[PDB]
């Protein structure tokens, strides 16, 4: 996914 992504930032 997209924020599952960015979650990790």
């Amino acid at each position: 996914t997209v924020y599952v992504y960015s979650r990790v930032k």
